[PDB]
């Protein structure tokens, strides 16, 4: 039984869902209320605690790594990075050490899809996570990892029905804070009469697109999985042909010389471990801290950033076809040297001790951009199972003038980014968030 | 200036070249003679020497790694691998230590293409490499690395003309013997009047296809680059749709728990360092040795295998469409856990101390297969800059009965493998060699 290589293309179904905002379950206006209601019904709150009051976590003796005594969950370890300028790397030279999150296991982030009245809906979960700054955001249907093996609906993803897979791909998490970690992003259709429990809501993609314009609503794991949806390209031209884009990126992945090693947390230079936080000696980057989730239900470390981040794509129409200016970013926690990232991705406080000329390219342009050139803006936060209130302004900004890309940057269409999300290690988490925001703004312009 | 995303497709030109065996430069029958002649004109031979007589290599003091004093070239270091069976890995459990080759630099393997009388030719180089068992084989137009910076024609690849790129992709080298190394495989067209020096010959792809049937002729780097050629699929159906194949492989990349670390060579257990070789205590796997290339022109380490290898694809026609049975192989030197590999890939001596039931799946079937089911057979050798006479029987064998793939295996069409070679870390070096052999047998059946 062979089938066409392109069998069961879901692009028309996806497009229909993106165009529809009347969902079977709730009108969109209500969802904030439903969220507000689950936001309100949520019993759990979170308090900062000293490391010593962690239960079942400890700084293990020889490495000083922060680990769970069961071996489950993640660890905080050390990382040393050097980017060489030498005989075989373009540089410039960079060298540092930092804590890093490690968890050498792939988790499942799965969204279940099902047709109602001829239109696909997606089963979103109102989920409390301790680092969400507003506690409850909307997560994938299933968010689970095998070292924890009961999760509702995990049977639809472990293994998925091969006949019903829309998306199934490994995608990397933040390159600055995790060491080489990816999760399996999945979207799978069912025709089954699935149960519906209070924390779940069926939404069309058009409803999700409206919600994607809201601050701190569609959570980071959901935006990563939704960014992988395979829409049909409406304008199948680009400045680089797809071959030229892969050649450009090949050169970017080849031209650096970056050497990374994992080291004991106790060995990390430049960071100070106190009774309540581990922090950089000059107050940059991030802090590791500890929280209790409340009797106490559990305790765990979290990572918090030192400020609000800025993450933006500059957009230009080239012969009528919008392109975004990607950067082939080199981060210490990437598996394969570079990943494509947004035009600007940074926490501005980390550059504030430097002269303006050492700031990331385009940061000033983005920070000064007028409302009249801002095509999309919202504040989103990062995975609340690992990060405490890590927030950034996510922007899409029309560039008023043509820009000759600097080394490391290139004009790419959003459709080329969507195509690359069939594979791992091409599009980084922040760029996947902006791709989902671009797709949302295209489906349901505000 | 935007262009179609599919602009400048070379598939028709490639197909024309594959169908043509009358090349502009030499009829094929002669090339052995030309090779024989360059084989004969070659002055250099190779002698085994004690490690102590290496010039400019040494076992560096603290690590005992074998390194070139200039910092150029590669190193021999140690590797420790554990595959866990535990809470988050399917296993089975494996643990070992071994020497490994490291060179954290991407080299260029480039084939230059040019039309003569309306047909693309490719400029192959008769190149002596010290580990080639017959000294001279045919290499890409340009084989070079930036830590060595004069190489003829390197200007066509550094950087390539974006308007003339046929292939440009990073592909991994052997996972058992190199630590996470890939090289940039490139095919680039020119219309320039290129010089022609005695070590170079223009060949059509049909001529290369005939030569690919010869033992020890088209060298390993050439077969890797040629395997990346993007032919049009003649039968665009398969047992797995392309999405299903990527889902299957995603699960394979997710389901193992393999932890690898680089360690000092001096720390490797189970291997003995003598005055002339480093070897496994039970005579399995490989040896590290040293050679002089001859006054002495240079000296270097080489790795030699303990026996002739066996590398084979089993083939079945499924509804008329031939598929090969790939394995998602876990090797210690892979960057991303698994790569697709041939149905059988092993050195049989490494299993010979074990009962037949512990042998790799299908090895017995392949070793016993009749001539009447062998669709392709040749002996090829591995990169002669790093390996001394490492040879394997490469086979394509028609499977007489249907096979329900065991865990880790799946039926994939050669066209699906060709498509995946646009990206890194999908198709391993031995499978890329067999893909080039399959394409050769299809173009110019013997
Ligand atoms: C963590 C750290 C970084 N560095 C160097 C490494 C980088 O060149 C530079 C910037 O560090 P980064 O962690 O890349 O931060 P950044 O400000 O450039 O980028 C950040 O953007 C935010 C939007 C994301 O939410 C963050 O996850 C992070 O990616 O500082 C140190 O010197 N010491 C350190 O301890
Ligand atoms: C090197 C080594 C391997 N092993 C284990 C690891 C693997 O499970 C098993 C087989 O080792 P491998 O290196 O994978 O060899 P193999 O015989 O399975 O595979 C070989 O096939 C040949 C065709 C290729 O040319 C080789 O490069 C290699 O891939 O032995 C050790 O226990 N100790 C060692 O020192
Ligand atoms: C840290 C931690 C968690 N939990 C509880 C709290 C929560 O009920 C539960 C699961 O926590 P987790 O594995 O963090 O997050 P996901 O479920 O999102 O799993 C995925 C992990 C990675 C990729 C995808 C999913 O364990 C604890 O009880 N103690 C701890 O220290
Ligand atoms: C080991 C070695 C080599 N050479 C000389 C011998 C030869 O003339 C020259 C280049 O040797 P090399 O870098 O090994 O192989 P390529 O040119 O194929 O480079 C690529 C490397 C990796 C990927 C692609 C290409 O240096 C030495 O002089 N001493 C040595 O120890």
């Amino acid at each position: 039984a062979v089938r066409p290589r392109d069998h069961h293309d879901y692009a028309d179904r996806i497009a229909l869902s993106a165009a529809t905002t009347d969902g079977v379950q709730m009108r969109t206006e209500d969802v904030r209320a439903w969220i507000a209601e689950r936001r309100d019904a949520n019993v759990f709150h979170v308090e900062r605690i000293p490391f010593a009051d962690l239960d079942q976590w400890w700084f293990e003796g020889v490495t000083g790594n922060l680990v769970h005594r069961s071996g489950r969950f993640f660890t905080i370890e050390g990382l040393h990075v050097i980017e060489h300028d030498g005989p075989h790397g373009d540089g410039p030279y960079r060298e540092w050490q930092q804590p890093v999150i490690r968890q050498p296991e792939v988790g499942i982030l799965g969204i279940l899809a099902k047709e109602f009245d001829g239109v696909l809906h997606f089963l979103m979960q109102a989920k409390m996570e301790p680092g969400n700054p507003n506690l409850v955001q909307l997560s994938p249907t299933v968010q689970a990892t095998r070292s924890n093996y009961n999760v509702k609906l995990i049977e639809y993803f472990a293994p998925p029905d091969p006949e019903r897979v829309i998306v199934d791909v490994l995608q990397a998490e933040q390159g600055s804070w995790f060491f080489r970690k990816s999760n399996r992003n999945m979207i799978v259709e069912t025709v089954d009469d699935v149960p519906l429990w209070d924390d779940f809501c069926w939404l069309t993609l058009g409803q999700i697109a409206e919600l994607m314009h809201e601050d701190e609503t569609i959570n980071m794991n959901s935006r990563s999985v939704l960014s992988c949806l395979p829409y049909q390209d409406i304008t199948p031209r680009a400045l680089f042909s797809d071959v030229q884009l892969l050649s450009w990126f090949t050169n970017e992945r080849s031209r650096h010389d970056v050497r990374v090693r994992r080291i004991p947390l106790a060995d990390v230079c430049g960071w100070k471990q106190g009774a309540e936080e581990i922090e950089h000696e000059d107050g940059r980057y991030f802090k590791v801290l500890a929280v209790a989730v409340k009797k106490i239900s559990w305790t765990q470390p979290l990572v918090e950033s030192v400020d609000l981040g800025v993450v933006a794509f500059l957009v230009r129409k080239i012969d009528g076809v919008p392109h975004v200016l990607v950067q082939a970013r080199v981060d210490g926690g990437f598996l394969d040297t570079v990943e494509l990232a947004p035009t600007v991705q940074c926490t501005p406080l980390n550059y504030a001790h430097l002269p303006a000329e050492e700031a990331p390219p385009f940061l000033d342009l983005v920070q000064n951009a007028p409302r009249s050139r801002i095509r999309y803006e919202a504040i989103h936060s990062e995975e609340g199972g690992r990060f405490l209130g890590v927030r950034a302004r996510y922007l899409v900004i029309d560039a008023d003038e043509a820009i000759d890309p600097p080394p490391g940057y290139a004009w790419v269409t959003p459709a080329q980014l969507t195509a690359l999300t069939r594979h791992g290690h091409y599009v980084n988490v922040e760029a996947r968030t902006l791709l989902a925001c671009i797709n949302a703004a295209a489906a349901q312009p505000r």
